[PDB]
């Protein structure tokens, strides 16, 4: 054919924003699936996007032509902030070198390793000890998950972490906590159509920039102080070690190593491995207390091959197929970024007899992935069996891709899998779940669904086991 895929016909400027609720641009983008195809072009506002759903359609772009859809495409709430710099959202050798970077620091701080699996599990041994000072009281597990979580990648980019009564900590979660929010509402999904307009408007948009600034600044006050007490012979940490490069790359002009990549790709990697293994853990703990069944085979599983005295370590996965299951559902169930993070095509691109032109940008919809049907019998449905063939083994599935797929995908995936591991089993390992209703009138619906996918506020009791 040579053209680009079908879809509804735009308007000047608006796009197709009369055909699409801002409020649910997932239902609003499969409702027009059901009409056009898997593959169709939607208009977000004069963002031209074709738009994959279901598992083969997105392999075959993310996988078969890898290259060809390597491109990063646009969140622009996020983009106010870093404007293309840093090593989320960004492009060619500036996303290259920085992501090279970025991926063999980490594992030289121990990602992937011995090092940052005792860095986890001491400070799943410090959630323990919240949890158990909550005294089996009902509380808001939110910022108790958060504060863990964030000191892990924490330790790693600012060499310390952070104590849990620190109020900066607890404002620069709320912060994260709040952008993300704010990309998931009909505003946000508004501005990713209109931010042209409304980056200079007064409303929601301008406090959720306002967080992203606090983010920013923080960082930027961390690495000045890194700078000022500097050892080049021996990095404390992410910071350092690209301070380091910076020294050495001072004499290429048209190096990437520089302070803006330097502060923007340690946003990225603070807010980025902070918020998404937060929210799926919070929304964890809600499925399991609707579903107490598979909380009792957790323990049934915990208690068979850990016991109740050492903490769990990784390897102790492979032999608790029932909660790699349980872990692998509620990432599937949560599908906490529905949408990936937009890639684009960096050349014309054929696919699937569609043409796309070089630039053109790509909604990869992971949820329609994790619920495609010819994959998952029940995809609306919170079902570990999902994972388990019928001897209670685990049963990897091709459709699994929260962290989505191709040159692109999540490089924290390690990371992100070592504690959702370690915290949801140290923290069954000694609590039972208390729900502040009971599991037939717990609501596991999203309270909004956009850039991310979050669950309602809620609150709960973590009674010692
Ligand atoms: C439950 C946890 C997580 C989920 C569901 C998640 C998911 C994703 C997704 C969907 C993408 C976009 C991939 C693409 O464009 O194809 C992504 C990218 C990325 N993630 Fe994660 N992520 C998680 C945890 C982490 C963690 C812990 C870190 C940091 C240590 C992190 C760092 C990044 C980075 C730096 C990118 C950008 C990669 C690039 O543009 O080249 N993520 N993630
Ligand atoms: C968690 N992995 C991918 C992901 C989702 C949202 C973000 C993210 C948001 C703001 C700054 N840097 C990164 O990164």
């Amino acid at each position: 054919k040579g053209k680009l895929p079908p879809g509804p016909t735009p308007l000047p400027f608006i796009g197709n924003y009369l055909q699409l609720n801002t409020e649910q641009m997932y239902n609003s983008l499969m409702k027009i699936s059901e009409r056009y195809g898997p593959v169709f072009t939607i208009h977000l506002g004069p963002r031209r996007v074709v738009v994959l759903c279901g598992h083969d359609a997105v392999r075959e772009a993310l996988v078969d032509q890898a290259e060809e859809f390597s491109g990063r495409g646009e969140q622009a709430t996020f983009d106010w902030v870093f404007k293309g710099y840093g090593v989320v959202f960004s492009n060619g050798e500036r996303a290259k070198q920085l992501r090279r970077f970025s991926i063999a620091t980490l594992r030289d701080f121990g990602v992937g390793k011995r090092g940052i699996e005792e860095r986890i599990q001491e400070e799943a041994g410090f959630l323990i000890d919240a949890l158990r000072g909550t005294g089996g009281a009902n509380i808001d597990p939110t910022f108790f998950l958060s504060r863990t979580v964030s000191n892990v990648i924490s330790s790693i980019v600012f060499g310390d972490r952070f104590d849990y009564k620190d109020k900066e900590f607890l404002s620069l979660l709320r912060m994260m906590l709040g952008i993300f929010q704010f990309t998931s509402t009909s505003t946000g999904q508004l501005y990713e159509m209109f931010s042209s307009v409304m980056k200079h408007l007064p409303g929601p948009q301008q406090q959720a920039f306002q967080l992203l600034q606090g983010l920013e600044d923080f960082i930027a006050k961390k690495v000045e102080h890194n700078q000022r007490t500097l050892d080049p012979n021996s990095p404390r940490d992410f910071i350092d070690s690209f301070l380091i490069r910076m020294q050495e790359e001072e004499k290429n002009p048209n190096t990437e190593f520089y302070l803006k990549n330097l502060v923007m790709t340690t946003l990225n990697l603070f807010i980025g491995g902070t918020e998404t293994v937060s929210t799926t853990l919070r929304y964890g703990f809600l499925l399991l207390m609707k579903h107490p069944e598979v909380e009792a085979k957790v323990h049934e599983e915990i208690d068979r091959v850990i016991g109740k005295n050492r903490q769990p370590k990784f390897e102790d996965r492979a032999k608790m197929p029932y909660m790699e299951a349980v872990i692998h559902e509620i990432q599937r169930f949560g599908d906490v970024i529905p949408m990936s993070l937009a890639r684009r095509v960096k050349k014309d691109t054929k696919f699937r007899d569609f043409f796309l032109p070089k630039g053109t940008e790509v909604y990869p919809m992971l949820g329609s992935v994790l619920r495609d049907p010819s994959f998952f019998s029940n995809p609306q449905d919170f079902n570990p069996q999902h994972f388990l063939n019928e001897k209670g083994q685990f049963k990897k599935s091709d459709a699994f891709v929260p962290f989505s797929i191709g040159k692109r995908n999540c490089f924290g995936e390690g990371l992100a899998r070592m504690e959702l591991f370690l915290f949801f089993t140290t923290v069954m390992q000694n609590f039972r779940l208390k729900s502040s209703q009971s599991p037939k009138d717990i609501d596991v619906s999203p309270k909004h669904v956009g850039f991310a996918t979050i669950p309602r506020n809620y609150t709960m009791s973590f009674l010692p086991r």
